[PDB]
């Protein structure tokens, strides 16, 4: 069946973590371990295709930062999350992108943007801000939270659905 290799960027504690683990495995974790880099797979269907995610779920904290070439090289899709409340996580989504597009020597590459964590109100990044840096590289913006589950298939089916157009 169709393999799609999916990797989980951002910033440091912007719900990476949470919102793969959600998907995967129908639970929101409420602690804050860094992460070095982990893997998930699942069968799944989506759009009546069984297929396999293959989710590698990467470190937000910059000590780990050298590892991104790797990671980049090898996936298919990028999800590439900041955390409405936390406006230097949506700033740094651009070296995330950038590198990306290095990387990967394109500037088509299956992304989408996710502002997580929206059940907050707390925030400091508006829907439209981040609407606009989504069209800029050609791509969608949605709002998730790991924590009620809002969006959080959504993100992910996206991304694949991303993928397809490639
Ligand atoms: N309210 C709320 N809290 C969230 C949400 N997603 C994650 N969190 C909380 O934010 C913290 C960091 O989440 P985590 O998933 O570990 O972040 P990360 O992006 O994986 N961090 P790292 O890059 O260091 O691995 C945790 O306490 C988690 O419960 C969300 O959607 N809503
Ligand atoms: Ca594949
Ligand atoms: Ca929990
Ligand atoms: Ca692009
Ligand atoms: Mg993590
Ligand atoms: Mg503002």
């Amino acid at each position: 069946m169709t393999e799609y290799k999916l990797v989980v960027v951002g910033a440091g504690g912007v719900g990476k973590s949470a919102l793969t683990i959600q998907l995967i495995q129908n639970h929101f974790v409420d602690e804050y371990d860094p992460t070095i880099e982990d893997s998930y797979r699942k069968q799944v269907v989506i759009d009546g295709e069984t297929c396999l995610l293959d989710i590698l779920d990467t470190a937000g904290l910059e000590e780990y930062s050298a590892m991104r070439d790797q990671y980049m090289r090898t996936g298919e899709g990028f999800l590439c999350v900041f955390a409405i409340n936390n406006t230097k996580s949506f700033e740094d989504i651009h070296q995330y992108r950038e590198q990306i597009k290095r990387v990967k020597d394109s500037d088509d590459v299956p992304m989408v943007l996710v502002g997580n964590k929206c059940d907050l109100a707390a925030r400091t990044v508006e829907s439209r801000q981040a609407q606009d840096l989504a069209r800029s590289y050609g791509i969608p913006y949605i709002e998730t939270s790991a924590k009620t589950r809002q969006g959080v298939e959504d993100a992910f089916y996206t991304l694949v659905r991303e993928i397809r157009q490639h």
